[PDB]
């Protein structure tokens, strides 16, 4: 115990499982996620890199959240019409788009 092992950030105690040294200093693997983490347009949390996160045009999605608004289908690297706030397919966008 000669050196601290604690989140340098959160100064909380790792918890059971391995670290990174963040700023040479120790983070909660959760700090490294969330502070660089990328959110998702769809659940607004941060998707951390222990799980598929869709990344299209600078933006990120979980592969999960990315689809379409009527067919919920899961749009991902298949082509999109990127509405303001919804996906559809170009089939479904071209019938309300027209
Ligand atoms: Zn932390
Ligand atoms: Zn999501
Ligand atoms: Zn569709």
């Amino acid at each position: 115990m000669t050196e601290r092992f604690d989140c340098h950030h959160c100064n909380e105690s790792l918890f059971g499982k391995k670290y990174i040294l963040r700023e040479e200093s120790p983070y909660c693997v959760v700090c490294f996620e969330t502070l660089f983490a990328n959110t998702c347009e769809e659940c607004g949390k941060p998707i951390g890199c222990d799980c598929k996160d869709l990344s299209y045009k600078d933006r990120h999605w979980h592969e999960a959240c990315f689809h379409c608004s009527q067919c919920r289908n899961s749009l991902v690297d298949k082509p999109f019409a990127a509405k303001e706030d919804q996906l559809l397919c170009t089939d479904c966008y071209s019938n309300e788009y027209s």
